[PDB]
């Protein structure tokens, strides 16, 4: 028919226009969306955004209106998706990663193996990292029964760019059940700072404020060329018996290294704080991947806008149901 949607749904970012286009593309079931990012400094399409709808319209041949930096307004009718061998050039510091979690889905269910390369940014605060990709949601995917796997090619910092993230997909033989419960005892925790155009000390300010809270079974410093920055980053990796989750921030000028290790520290505190399996935006990348194999749960702490605005539209796409039930503090976020 036609889907409608409201662009200004839980946050009014893109989260909501990303997941509509990676089910339509899978179900061939067109929709409209408006007031997309309408509330934003930098409202409507950003190249992020626009790449995105590209990528997808390219894929699977899609009829649309409005492609256009700063348009508030999409229509999207799929064509036949097809596999292959993609290239996209976001042409700022906007998220590779987003771009590709527009895509992949849809891939999935190609004939055969298919490889997206984007460029543009790499290690953007408010997107996944290719390395949360990679060594936290793919794993997952895997037992799911979906098979990707990520490989950052290069980092382009903001506001320059540059970087570049390839993903390699093989179509879904057979889908698995998932269920994560409670996130289990302490394995390992590893801590990482990568740097680029920024003075070796701050890597290592970083690291001993980390250490000084937490046991390390790992700390790592990766200095990169100068031309990939001015750009720092310090994570922490937290490997559980049941579970592994990754929390990052993104070090900026005018605020120190001591300091941006310590919200990174907080951040984390508040996920160990809680039995909750998977963090807040693990979840909310969880839900297609479920949905589209008919089955799975996880537990999360707080189910953010994003968690809630990808359950509704994948409800409005697809026949299944999600349950979200709390148990003392904890969410269970369950396919009915
Ligand atoms: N620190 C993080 N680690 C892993 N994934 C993240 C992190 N921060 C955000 N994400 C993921 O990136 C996506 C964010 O989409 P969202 O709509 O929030 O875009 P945004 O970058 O905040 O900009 P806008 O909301 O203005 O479009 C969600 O899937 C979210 O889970
Ligand atoms: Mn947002």
């Amino acid at each position: 028919r036609m889907i409608a949607l409201d662009g200004a749904q839980g946050e009014g970012g893109g989260q909501i226009l990303r997941s509509a286009l990676s089910l339509s593309m899978i179900t061939g079931q067109p929709f409209t969306i408006t007031s997309i990012r309408a509330g934003r400094a930098k409202p409507g399409l950003l190249r992020q955004h626009l790449t995105a709808v590209k990528a997808a319209t390219e894929i699977c041949g899609a009829t649309v209106e409005g492609a256009e930096l700063g348009s508030q307004r999409l229509l999207f009718r799929p064509g036949t998706v097809r596999g292959g061998d993609y290239r996209f050039a976001i042409g700022s510091a906007g998220s590779c990663t987003l771009v590709l979690q527009t895509v992949l889905p849809a891939l999935w269910f190609a004939d055969g193996p298919s490889r997206v390369e984007v460029s543009g940014g790499t290690d953007n605060p408010s997107a996944p990292p290719a390395d949360f990709i990679r060594r936290v949601l793919e794993p997952l995917l895997a037992k799911i029964g979906i098979h990707q796997q990520t490989t950052l090619l290069r980092h382009g910092f903001y506001p320059a760019g540059g970087g570049v993230v390839a993903t390699e997909v093989s179509p879904v033989a057979s889908f698995n059940t998932l269920q994560l419960g409670e996130r289990g005892n302490i394995v390992q925790m590893r801590g990482e700072v990568l740097l680029a155009g920024v003075p070796r000390h701050v890597a290592e300010r970083e690291i001993a404020t980390l250490a000084g809270s937490f046991s390390l079974h790992e700390q790592n410093i990766h200095n990169l060329p100068r031309d990939q920055g001015p750009g720092n980053t310090v994570s922490l990796e937290v490997e559980s018996e049941n579970i592994t989750e990754r929390f990052f921030v993104v070090g900026e000028k005018r605020v120190s290294a001591e300091v941006v290790a310590a919200q990174l520290v907080k951040e984390v505190k508040r996920y160990l704080a809680s039995t909750a399996a998977v963090g807040e935006y693990l979840a909310d990348q969880l839900v297609l991947p479920m949905a589209l194999a008919g089955a799975g749960e996880f537990t999360v702490a707080h189910p953010s806008s994003n968690l809630l605005t990808n359950i509704a539209v994948v409800e409005r796409f697809l026949p299944v149901r999600f349950s979200l039930i709390e148990t003392d503090g904890v969410t269970r976020v369950s396919i009915e």
